[PDB]
Formats: structure tokens, sequence, C-alpha cells
């Protein structure tokens, strides 16, 4: 049963025919538990290793590589004898691969966590109800309370349901919604019922929510919904049905390995064509078996060719170390493959008091009446100083200091302040500071009092840890607060009725103390105190005082204030129901005012800048506050969101505005709005709808478990560092001070990451296509393999990743402020730099094959077959005399391939070089501009001697060092590659729109 809230507590008694004395019967109990189920959430993802493993192998890469270990597997177990026992070292290689990148894939998720399992931290275990199979209570398991049973809370208990009160047993119950509503501070519940169905948590004040504790008191109350059908559980349905898009860059890796999948078949296709004469060929002899083997490890080598097998690590290791450089920065990234997603944010929509303002308040102005006098009246306005809650400033009117209390209209206004007011501050020596105790508004009202001592009350003769609150607990002995009547967002205030100390003064007695919105309390004063004396509000008189609060909040000053009022005669103490909201507003009218008061909630340091970085960015900042309207927009102008003058009709609206809207221009709203006032939890998933309707990467800030739900729906979910853990699991940012600037310092690093990023993915896709070159000429002739598996991938995962992982420490531009948000669907590559890696790759192809076909052919050290078709090599052994007087294990021989294999090593530490920049030239941007580039490619190239030298490594990789004379020829080979690049680059600088 939803709608308990406005409903009465017999109605809620009535609908479930249950007895508020008895409490359900077993009867009524497992009939509503076969209706309504167990009061809980959900289990979790049912996701096994075998589950779990298997996607690990889904790749459509990983699925090729697999395929290729195989075919690699079956001929190294299918050759010689023990021709070369190391046969098996292809296959195992890959696996480990595979596998290595499988164990990684798992411990990677198996410490992740799931923001919906975080939400189960708020299911207390145990909870007490009243049901016919006993008199007393009974404590149950929270996962066995029903909808209508009768349930009892009390100081400390978690609430286990949603539930509507029924009567409160204490004199007063406070509950800690905090999670769920925000208020922080501890809130007051009724019986009540809320009239109006369509209400919002934060009024349903005759609720508890499950989730929530109770701060202060006991009750009783009926169960209105439990498990999914609570405010919490709502909100797990809503995280339930988010689904997160795959991060730009993963889409791209799925859709490249779309493309190299046909790519690679084509080519074989391709190369079956080239070799189709094999069709025309004797019917007898040659060898079905040899001729097949060849065509099979040609498959497996242009598979290890075709797959950047070190991106992997390359990628992981550079977000690791953003990653570790943000958090320097008060930017916690969990998940690495957001740091990308998070450098293209388009809009950002931030709440505005804890991360756009510091939420430290202090009064800057006060204002009583002089005088009045026929249409005639003049004010008595202050400005007083401190920003801190410590009570440290002076009171000044027109800037000349002033003792307070020398004004009378003075002594009430902080009376009153320090009445009407249930927080208060505090000294410790742990950090000497001066600390808010309750609620930021009304502790900074305690903090005012102290700067203006009504009463002069000596105090430089007191200690800091009880000039605390040394002016406040005077005006406390002063009066004798009776009782408070808690504030509600229906009248926009609160007040206290006090009672005179002892006889002393016994003045009057019983006085009412009102605080609240200037709208609603001024309208509800019909006496102004000037002084000390009253007289009539008159129209002259209100004109005059909203006027300097319209001045005070929407002026430069942009403050929030607060009118304070007093009810003289307030009515007889017996006439009053203390226990209804509803008649507080009756009982707070007839009011004197007494003056307002003007307060400041201070933008941060650091926001003003960071508001321009992002228009230079071209990134929408949107703020989401509490504040009105008219004073939102202020607080925009003042940070920049608006200019000062600039116009803001459209670009502002309310909770209840937006509401008011249809679909249509709710819509519309959402693509020029800058500010967001008086909004709701359901909105902020409504505007990031809309947001991404426009194909807008955006961010949003949130903290309590309400939020949750856009949290996880924003590209990127931000959640505030002080806030709760739900928020954090659910968002892909944290901000350790939840500051706004910190948000943008992380979207810089994210257009940074994603510029090297971009340029090492471009250097090991591009060698990759030159391996495959290679490998497509190598059998498109029919020729000896120039380049094995082994040796590609020694090259793919290490040679290159060195160079690779460099390029992550490239120099960031420095315009990248300056220049728009990145479009996700741009591609990697395309256009002009397509062709000149397409270009390129067609040279190592060639460099590569011709380098080892040169030592055969023109070469001083193996016998050199002229310009032989040395490619029927195939058939040497049965046609010894045919073209072929000598040995034939010359076709094996490990210098050929060592001779192709350096020719790559070297190119590619060229290629490293070409990739330090897109289009700048060498001589423009040279290579020790990136340090780590140059000293990696000495690791390299020693690490390439090591396999060369060392024992085990050349006998394996099926290399021998080649003397100073074949490197040459590798170098004049190699080395041209800088120069073809170069040219192509000019042209692109150049001749070319760019
Ligand atoms: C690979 C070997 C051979 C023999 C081959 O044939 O590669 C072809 C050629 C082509 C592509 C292939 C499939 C890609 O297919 C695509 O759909 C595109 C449009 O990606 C693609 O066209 C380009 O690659 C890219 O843009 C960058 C793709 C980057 C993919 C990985 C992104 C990062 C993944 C990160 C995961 C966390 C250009 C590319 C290669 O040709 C040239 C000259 O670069
Ligand atoms: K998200
Ligand atoms: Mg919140």
């Amino acid at each position: 049963m939803e709608a308990a809230h406005s409903k009465s507590t017999e109605e809620c008694l009535a609908y479930f025919g249950v007895s508020e004395t008895t409490g359900l019967t077993p009867d009524q109990v497992k009939r509503h538990l076969e209706k309504y189920g167990h009061n809980e959430l959900p289990a979790e993802e049912g996701k096994s290793l075998w589950e779990l493993v298997i996607e690990q192998f889904e790749d459509l890469l990983v699925r090729i590589l697999l395929l290729a270990a195989c075919i690699s597997f079956v001929l190294a177990w299918f050759e010689e004898g023990e021709e070369t026992i190391t046969a098996f070292v292809e296959p195992f290689v890959i696996l480990l691969i595979l596998i290595a990148n499988a164990i990684v894939g798992v411990w990677q998720e198996r410490n992740a966590e799931n923001a919906i399992e975080a939400l189960k931290e708020y299911e207390p275990e145990m909870g007490k109800v009243y049901r016919a199979d006993r008199k007393s209570v009974q404590r149950i398991k929270a996962r066995d309370i029903v909808p209508g049973d009768i349930v009892e809370v009390a100081v400390g208990d978690k609430v286990p349901a949603d539930i509507r009160i029924l009567s409160i047993k204490s004199t007063t119950l406070r509950v800690d919604q905090s999670i769920l509503t925000g208020e922080s501070v501890s809130v007051i519940k009724h019986t009540e019922p809320v009239p109006d169905p369509r209400a919002v948590n934060q009024d349903k004040k005759n609720m508890l929510f499950s989730g929530t504790n109770i701060a202060a008191g006991k009750a009783l109350g009926i169960v209105a919904t439990t498990g999914v059908s609570t405010e919490i559980g709502k909100i797990r349905d809503q995280m339930a049905a988010t689904e997160q898009d795959k991060t730009p860059l993963q889409q791209k890796l799925d859709e490249f390995g779309e493309q190299l999948s046909k790519v690679i078949s084509l080519i074989c296709v391709a190369v079956w064509l080239i070799n189709i004469g094999h069709f025309n060929d004797p019917v007898h002899g040659g060898s079905w078996i040899r001729g097949a083997i060849y065509y099979f490890k040609i498959a497996v080598a242009l598979a290890v060719a075709a797959i950047p097998e070190g991106l992997p690590a390359v990628i992981t290791t550079c977000l690791a170390l953003g990653t570790r450089r943000m958090a320097k920065k008060n930017a916690i990234v969990r998940s690495l493959p957001s740091v990308e997603t998070l450098g293209c944010t388009s809009v950002i929509c931030s709440d505005k008091t804890g991360t756009l303002t510091t939420n430290q308040m202090s009064v800057c102005k006060m204002f009583i009446i002089d005088k009045v006098d026929g249409d005639f009246c003049s004010l008595n306005e202050f400005s007083i100083t401190g920003s801190t809650y410590a009570p440290e400033g002076e009171v000044l009117k027109n800037d000349k200091p002033i003792r307070s209390g020398q004004f009378d209209g003075l002594v009430e206004l902080a009376t009153i302040c320090a009445l009407c007011n249930d927080s208060s501050l505090d000294f410790n020596e742990t950090k000497g500071v001066y600390e808010k105790v309750g609620e930021a508004t009304e502790t900074a009202l305690t903090t005012l009092v102290e700067k203006m001592n009504v009463f002069n009350t000596e105090v430089r003769n007191l200690s800091k840890v009880e000039r605390a609150n040394a002016c406040n607990s005077v005006i406390r002995q002063l009066m004798k607060k009776e009782f408070t009547l808690e504030f509600s967002r229906d009248r926009k205030s609160m007040s206290v009725y006090c009672s005179p100390a002892k006889s002393s003064r016994a003045a009057v007695g019983n006085k009412m103390f009102v605080k609240g919105a200037p709208e609603g309390v001024i309208d509800r004063c019909n006496y102004v105190r000037v002084g000390t004396t009253r007289v009539p509000m008159t129209g002259p008189v209100k004109e005059k005082i909203l006027s300097v609060i319209k001045e005070w909040g929407t002026g430069r000053d942009t403050l929030r204030c607060l009118a304070l009022a007093t009810r003289d005669t307030p009515p007889k103490r017996e006439e009053m129901v203390l226990d209804d909201s509803s008649r507080f507003m009756e009982y707070e009218t007839d009011l004197t005012f007494v003056g307002v008061v003007g307060m400041l909630d201070p933008p941060r340091k650091e926001v003003m800048g960071s508001i321009q970085l992002c228009r230079d960015a071209g990134i929408r900042v949107i703020m989401i506050t509490g504040d009105n309207k008219g004073t939102a927009i202020a607080i925009c102008r003042r940070i920049g969101i608006f200019g000062e003058n600039e116009e803001v009709a459209d670009r502002a609206y309310t909770g209840r505005e937006f509401d008011d809207l249809p679909l249509a221009e709710q819509r519309e709203a959402c693509r020029r709005a800058c500010c967001f006032a008086r909004v709701e939890p359901s909105h902020k998933s409504k505007i990031v709808e809309y947001l991404q309707s426009y194909d807008e990467i955006t961010a949003m800030t949130g903290d309590g478990v309400n939020d949750a739900p856009a949290l996880k729906k924003a590209e990127i979910g931000i959640a505030m560092g002080s806030g709760t853990a739900v928020a954090k699991t659910a968002s892909e940012m944290v901000l350790a001070d939840d500051n706004f600037s910190t948000i943008v310092a992380a979207v810089e690093e994210g257009r940074a990451i994603y510029n090297n990023m971009k340029q090492f993915i471009r250097y090991l896709i591009s060698s990759n296509v030159g391996e495959v070159v290679c490998i497509f000429l190598t059998a498109a002739l029919g020729l000896p393999e120039a380049l094995i598996p082994v040796q590609l991938l020694w090259v793919n995962l290490v040679t290159d990743g060195l160079p690779a992982t460099a390029l992550g420490f490239n120099p960031p531009d420095l315009d990248i402020m300056d220049r728009p948000p990145r479009s996700p669907k741009e591609p990697l590559i395309s256009g002009w730099l397509f062709f000149r890696y397409m270009a390129i790759g067609g040279y190592v192809g060639a460099a590569t094959v011709g380098a080892a076909a040169w030592w055969f052919m023109y070469a001083e050290d193996g016998p050199g077959v002229t310009y032989h078709q040395l490619t029927h090599f195939m058939q040497c052994t049965e046609d010894h005399p045919h073209f072929e007087g000598l040995d034939c294990e010359i076709f094996e021989a490990p210098e050929p391939m060592t001779m192709a294999l350096s020719v790559l090593v070297t190119i590619e530490m060229c290629n490293a070089l070409n990739s330090l920049s897109e289009n700048q030239s060498l001589m423009r941007m040279p290579p020790w501009v990136n340090i780590w580039l140059l000293g990696s490619i000495c690791l390299s190239m020693s690490l390439h001697f090591l396999i060369l030298y060392v024992d085990p490594l050349p006998m394996i990789f099926k290399l021998k060092a080649l003397d100073l004379t074949q490197w040459l020829m590798v170098l004049k080979i190699s080395l041209p590659v800088i120069g073809l690049d170069e040219i192509l680059k000019f042209i692109a600088r150049n001749y070319l729109e760019g």
C-alpha cells in the first residue's frame, strides 16, 4: 500500500484490516507474504568462473588467437621427431598470452563492486513486530516483515520497511534520513496525514523510510510497503534498469575486430587465388601434405601479425599511471576505461552547496527598522565581518564599527537568532578551529550573536573553549524555551514559544520567536518593532523591506535572507496542539517584524577560473541548487555561468516550471538551460536523459542514495568524497575534496591521456598493418617465411611495447582546453592518415621480405640463388638437379630471418619517432622532446641483441647474430622510413586542408 502517507492512521488499519493492538494474525501473515513476497531486495547477478572466464574468450581477436594457437599446437606437434623440439614454444606462448589476459579479466572484475550490492548495507537483519501469536513484541528477521503488520522502532534502530507511523510513544521522534531525503540533521515525525498524494519524501512527515535511522525516540507503526516497493527499493529498480554503453574506445575495438576478421579471410581468398596455378600442375607427386602445412603456418603467422598483442598491457599501464596521477589531484577514478569518457564530457551538472560553494555560512548584513512615520520610513542596515564560524568580527553602520547594545532593535534580532535556533558552536584543540555543531545556516546565526553581544558582557577574560557559546548562553538564561515549532516547507519557517525566567523581568512573558523565508514571514506580520516600540505594518514600510531583501538576494551580494519576527501576544499555551505541523502556520501569525539577516555561502576560489576553462573547452556547466530561482541566477552570474547582464529567461528553470512543461519543451529546456533551482531526484535522471537525447557526454554529481539512480545513468557519475558509499560505488569518479574544480582538472587529464593513448595505439596498429603486408607477400610469392610468430609476438609485446608506453608520456598540447569536446564517433584512423599507414605498412612489408630475400639472393654470406625463383624452394630434394646444385637447408637459415626481423625492429623504432606527433615534422618536434621514448628505444634495441646472443633465445627464436656489414644493410632499408613519412607529413601540413 503506497500513498499510506496521505491516508489517516485509521484508513491504513482499515485497508489492511489489522488491529493496532493485536497485530496481524498468522493467517494474515502467511497470506500477505504470498502476495507481497519477502521484505528484501533481489539477490545478485549470477556469474561464475565458467561464465566469467568464457567472456574472456568471447572477443573476436581472442577467438582468432585461440584458433591460431591450436593450428600452431597441431603443426608444432606434427613434424620431425626432434628436428627442433622447440616446435612447442610457439603454441605455448600464444596460450600463455590468452591465459594471462584471462587471469587479468577475472582478477580485474572480482575486485569490482556492485552499487546495488552496496544497497544491502541498509537492510537491517532483525525487526520488531506485534502479531497475534503473542501479546509481547517479537524480534523477527526483517526479511519476514510484511505489509500491514504492526511494527515498533526506537533509538538506534535501523528502519526495516516503509512504515506509516501510528502513535509516537516517546515525546518526540527524530529520524536520520540523510541517505534518502538528504537533510543530515535528524528530522521530526508526526502522526497526522499528509494531504498531497504526490508528496516528495522530504514532506512525508508521517513516514519512516526503510534504511533510515531513529535518531531519537520510540514509535509504533504499520508497514506500508515492503522489499522492492519501498523508497529505497524503487531506487534499486531504477539502477537495475540502467544500462551503460561501451566507452567509445571499447566500441571502436569491437568494430576493429569485426573488420580485422573480414580482411584476414579476404587475404586468404586472395592468397589462394594468387597460387591458383597449383590446380594446373601434375595430377601426382609434389606433396599435398607439405604445401598444406605451409598454408597453415602462414595462417597462424598472419593472425599473430594482425593483432596488437601488446596493446592491452600498454593501455592499462598508461591508465593505471594516469589514475594515480589524478588521485594526487583529488580525483579518484574507479574504472580505468572511464578516463576516456571523462575526457569527452560536454556537459557538467554540479550540485552547488558543497562543491561550487564552501558551505560555510556567515552573516554579512542585518537590518532593523529605525523609524516609521506617515509614508516616511528609515531602516538601519548593518554589515558584519568574519567569514569563519569563529566568534571574531565587528558590526558596522557605513563601515564604521558599532556597539550593538545602543540599539534595542538589535538586542531582539540577536535574541531571536539565539533562541529560535537548534544549532550551536564548539571549539576543538585537535585543530584549534571553531566547528559548526548543528546546521550551517543556523550555526552561522549563533556565530552572529557572539559578534554583536547585545549586552556588552565581558569575554576577552575567557578562553576559546568557552568563547564559543558565551553571548549565546546569556540570552538562553534570559528566556525559558518552552517548546519549538520545527521548520516545514509549507510555511517556510520555524518558531519557538519561550517564557521569561523568574520575575526579575517577567515582561509580559510568553513570547513567540519566528525565523523563516521573508515572503512568508513578512506576510504574517501586522506590526513592526521600531527599537522598543511597535507600530502597525503598512504598505510603505512593507515595500521598503521587500526591496532591500531583493537587492541582497539578487544583487551582486547573492545573500540568502532570513526574516526574523516575534509574536508579542501568542495564543494561550493550552490552546495549541504542538503535534500537527499543519496548525503551526496558524500559531505563527499576527507577528511583528523585528529585522532580517542576509548570509552568504562563498563560492570557492578555484571555481571562478574553472568555470572559464569549460567555456574555452566547449563544456556546458549546469548548476543544480536549492536556493530559490532569482537568487540561483545571481549565484550563476557571480561564478560565471551567466554574464552579469546576460539574458537568462530561458536558461534557468525551477523544479516546478520544468514539470509544468510538456515532454516537448522539457527536452528543449535542457539543451539551453544552465541553472536548475528547487530541483528533485526525479529531475536529475530526467535531465540526463534529455542531455543524452542530444548525444552529449554528461557528468552528474550526487552523494546520497537518492542520487545513485542518476549518478549511474550519467556518462560519468561524480560522487562526493564526503558522500555515502552507495553514491560512490555507483559513480566512475570520486571528488576527494568535493571541489568542482577537481572535476575540471580531471576532464583535462582525460583529454591529455587520450591524446598520447591515441598515438601509441596508431603506432602499434600501424606496425601490425606492415607485419601483415610482409606475411601477405612471403606467401603471395611462395617464398620462405621471413618472419616467425614467435618473433612477431616478442616484438608486438616487448620491443614495441616499451616505445608505445613511452608515447604515453608525450608532452600535452598547450591548446588542450581551447578546443571543443572530442566527438566519440571520431575514428582513430581514416582519411589521409589511413593512406599513410596504408603506404608505410606497404613499406615495411617490402623492406622485411626483401631484406630476407636479399640474404638469399645477393648475399655474400649465403648462397645467392640470384634472380632464380627462389620460391620454388619447396622442391629441392626431389629436384636437386634442376637449378639446385647445393644444400637444401639454406631455406631454413637463421640469417635471412634475423635480417627481416632486424629491419622490422629498426623500422619500428623509427616509426616510434614518427609518432611523437601526427603532423609535426621531426625537425619541429625532435625526439628528445620525450626522453622516455629515446631511453626506451635503447632498452628495446639492446633487448633485441639479448635475443641474438644469449644462448637459449636465438636458438629458439631461429636467430643468429649478424655481422657489422649486414647490420648496415638493415639501416639502409629501415632508416628511409623516417623520410617516407616526413614527406607524407609535409603533404598533410602543406598541400592539404590541414
Ligand atoms: C590490422 C591489420 C590489418 C592487416 C588490417 O587490415 O587492418 C585493417 C585496415 C584498417 C582497419 C582494419 C581492421 C580498421 O577497421 C576499422 O573498423 C577501422 C576504422 O578501425 C580501421 O579501418 C582503421 O583502424 C583504426 O581506425 C584504428 C582501430 C583501433 C582499434 C583499437 C582501439 C582501442 C581499443 C581499446 C580497448 C580498451 C584503419 C586500418 C587499421 O587501416 C590502417 C591503415 O590503419
Ligand atoms: K555512470
Ligand atoms: Mg543529496
